[PDB]
């Protein structure tokens, strides 16, 4: 038997439901979630890490002069500075005074840090949906195996093939372009790798972690060695990648809203609270169980001993029974104004048992159903004590949910007797008019 | 849990209250004084014999 139902996406709160099949007694189905995962589809742009910027040992001509050619290396600056005249250890190096040429190359490489620290640009793609499912039904003990979301897809977990269906909203935390450092993930836009602005993040790009291809500006300016030493000076703008680790936001695993847990090595997002969730799964008829196998009931009263507001389970209710035989059938609620701690029950010859819910209306009106027969509660409910607990609501709130019975008698009567005032002043007009009729004929 | 209430100033006169805690059973209260001293702060400024 088929089974189709819309659950809300929820991590720790089960969904409780009751399988109605004609002829057979009704079996009790739970179905929790444990993990949510949005996957999408990412593509590596470029790396980014410091730069380090190796100067290699210049010609000092000593009568003449040189120049230089157009080497391929990423951001290569040359220059020929005249007249230097070097002094080394041991007396001068040349001869001729102020006639002389030194070179003064240099070069820009990534450092030998890139292969532990570097940023990874990556563009976000829109992907799949998986989840995790705890199945159990009947007598069928708790068993869990991982679930495709989409709409095609159907999954065997136990005897059962369950299908579940896709997301009702296409939300997702990540942005069209992300980066990732390290263990956290980052919303920010790219220079794309034709451009760079020296010092803010692209001011040098690697298109993979080996790559002998490298884009690097880094506004390198060679300037002239002075009074006689041997050395080449540079200038350069300073680390983009060091300075956008210090201004630097939130990550994204501390921004996101609905709870989302953000994860590393696939790059999923963990555990989303957004939207719903429909299903279908086909239970067995192995697990179902004729009219004349269960034992009925009846003779049913429901009392609320004691009720609470809260969302932990607090509220509880002594019903007692008529039953033809000892048993065990599940019970259930229907409604959304309780959800039933247990499901199960151990029947005898007409006693009596106690079941746990946790309600959020100050006077419940639910109704549940014991061995496919109804029996209705009712009651009043205190608020409770505590201001902030640690563990999320059990029921759900409802609009009319707070409306406590005296503020809905007064409400009876503002718009209950108002509205049945102006019954009076309509017909005291149209008694007027036969009235006024009459004494014409 | 905690439990505010009223007490009168009467010495051998037990106080009887019954706390109520949500979900679970009523306990039993009794306090009782025993003494109650008022100690106002003194100065000496002379004696006389």
């Amino acid at each position: 038997y088929e089974h189709t139902a819309v659950m809300p996406n929820k991590v720790g709160i089960p969904y409780k439901a009751l399988v109605e099949r004609p002829g057979y007694a009704p079996v009790h189905l739970q179905i929790q979630l444990v993990n949510t995962r949005i996957i999408p589809s990412t593509n590596l742009e470029y790396i980014t890490c410091k730069y380090k910027t190796k100067v290699p040992s210049p010609v000092v001509k000593c009568c003449g002069a040189t120049q230089c050619t157009s080497k391929p290396h990423p951001d290569y600056q040359c220059q020929v500075f005249s007249g230097v005249y070097p002094f080394m250890w041991g007396g001068a190096y040349c001869f001729c005074d102020t006639e002389n040429t030194q070179m003064s190359e240099a070069y820009v490489e990534r450092s030998e840090e890139c292969s532990i620290d570097h940023a990874k640009a990556y563009k976000v793609h829109t992907g799949t949906v998986q989840a995790m499912v705890n199945i159990t039904y009947g007598s069928v003990s708790w068993r869990s195996a991982d679930v495709y979301v989409n709409g095609e897809t159907p999954a065997k977990i136990g005897d059962a093939k369950l299908i579940i269906g896709p997301l009702s909203s296409a939300w997702s935390p990540f942005d069209n372009k992300v980066v990732v450092y390290g263990h956290e993930v980052y919303n920010y836009d790219f220079p794309e790798y034709g451009t760079g602005k020296a010092g803010s993040f692209g001011d040098l790009q690697s298109r993979t972690s080996t790559s002998n291809d490298l884009y690097a500006n880094t506004n390198l300016k060679l300037q002239r060695p002075q009074a006689g030493i041997v050395h080449t000076p540079f200038t350069q703008v300073p680390s983009g990648f060091e300075r956008w680790k210090k201004d630097k936001g939130a990550p994204l695993n501390d921004v996101a809203p609905f709870g989302c847990s953000i994860a590393l090595e696939p790059l999923r997002a963990e555990n989303c609270a957004v939207g719903s969730i429909p299903i279908s799964i086909d239970i067995p008829d192995a697990a179902f169980t004729r009219i004349s196998e269960t034992p009925t009931v009846s003779d049913l009263e429901c009392k609320i001993t004691e009720c609470t507001y809260a969302f932990d389970f607090g509220g509880i209710a002594t019903v007692a029974y008529k039953s033809s035989k000892a048993g065990n059938c599940p019970i259930h609620s229907p409604s959304g104004v309780a959800v039933i701690k247990e499901n199960d029950v151990t029947l005898a010859e007409s006693g009596s048992f106690t079941f746990h819910f946790s309600t959020a209306n100050i006077h419940p009106a639910f109704k549940l159903q014991v061995c496919t027969s109804a029996v209705t509660c009712k009651g009043d409910c205190k608020p409770p004590k505590d201001h902030i607990v640690d563990y999320p609501a059990q029921h759900t709130e409802s609009f009319t949910s707070a409306i406590s019975a005296t503020a809905w008698s007064w409400i009876k009567v503002l718009v209950g007797g108002t509205s049945a005032f102006i019954v009076l002043g309509l017909i005291a007009t149209a008694v007027v008019a036969l009235v006024l009729f009459f004494h014409r004929h």
